[PDB]
């Protein structure tokens, strides 16, 4: 048993519900929250400009430092951070931006990062500003991720229609 709320069940191991991560993170205070991360951890806008906001910022700066030591992430790669006040732990996951031509055949091997972690609250990889079909996204999550995601999807219409679509 565990504390997630309100959620439809798709599968075996993954739910779903229309939430905005943010809030469902201070809620919940879940072991691991997923960023819709890029290479250079850099949260302007979308899920990780709205998670690295509730941080006051203290993701960016955390972020910062891991990329002065490290170099930036592969597409399809991902590292764990602290999940300062949403959550124990952030993994900060990239998946392909459309947007910038990268190949959507990544999407799998960024999924595969949540087999890592036992429990996960996350969005759907690559959706938003990142430009894929989030359908798609959807249906390789299902595909792909074993250990239990909890999906938290912002836009009510898009929710809807991610069910309703659901083979
Ligand atoms: O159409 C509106 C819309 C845009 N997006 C992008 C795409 C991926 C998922 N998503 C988020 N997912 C959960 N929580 C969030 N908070 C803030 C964003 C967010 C960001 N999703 N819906």
């Amino acid at each position: 048993v565990n504390s997630f709320s309100g959620y439809l069940k798709l599968t075996d191991n993954v739910y779903i519900k229309n939430a905005d991560i943010v809030e469902e993170a201070k809620k919940v205070k879940p072991t691991v929250v997923v960023n819709a991360a890029n290479v250079y951890l850099k949260h302007g806008g979308g899920v990780a400009g709205a998670l690295n906001k509730a941080t006051n910022n203290a993701m960016q700066v955390e972020s910062d430092d891991y990329i002065a030591t490290n170099g930036p992430l592969k597409v399809g790669g991902s590292c764990v951070l602290s999940g300062h006040n949403l959550a124990k732990h952030c993994l900060h996951v990239v998946g392909p931006n459309v947007n910038k031509g990268e190949d959507i055949q990544l999407l799998k091997s960024a999924y595969e990062n949540f087999n890592q972690h036992e429990v996960l609250l996350a969005p759907l990889l690559s959706a938003g500003i990142f430009g894929a079909d989030p359908i798609h996204s959807l249906r390789v999550c299902v595909d792909t991720v074993r250990t239990n995601v909890y999906l938290a999807v912002f836009d009510k219409n898009l929710y809807d229609k991610l069910v309703s679509s659901f083979l």
